[PDB]
Parts: structure tokens; sequence; C-alpha cells
């Protein structure tokens, strides 16, 4: 897999369950791959800098598939 995006802000309790379903914890400045399930916590609050230029942003007690949909890539 390749990081699509990278971590610029974090808060709370986050993890993210790669395409095998393994929930790695997550850390400011940590690569976010296509594919990957966020888990958030309570207080969970990520700021998810997308490598082709744009952003995101992870509620708390949320989760999301890092999908097209969330990395939606300006030129291709």
């Amino acid at each position: 897999g390749n990081a699509i995006g990278f971590i610029t802000k974090l808060d709370g309790s986050v993890t993210v369950q790669s395409i095998n379903g393994q929930e790695r914890v997550l850390k400011l400045g940590d690569p976010i791959f296509f594919g990957e399930t966020v888990l958030t916590g309570g207080s969970g609050s990520v700021t998810i800098a997308f490598v082709d230029g744009t952003d995101v942003v992870i509620g708390g007690d949320s989760i999301v598939e890092m999908t097209d949909e969330i990395y939606n890539t300006g030129d291709n």
C-alpha cells in the first residue's frame, strides 16, 4: 500500500485498521494508506493531510475508511 496522506493534527484516542484488518495506533506524522479504516474514540480528532494537496479531518468516536471519497485527488 502507498501512503496517501500524513497526520498533521491529532487528538484523543485514535487507531487505523489497515487493509488486513490490522489496527495500528496513530500518532502525529504517521502515514495514511489507501484502504485503512480509522477508528477514533471519544475526543478523537485527526487531520490527514493528503499527499495530493488536500486535507481531511476525522471526528471522535467515529469510524471512516480511507477511500476515494476520502482522498479526492486533484491532479490524478
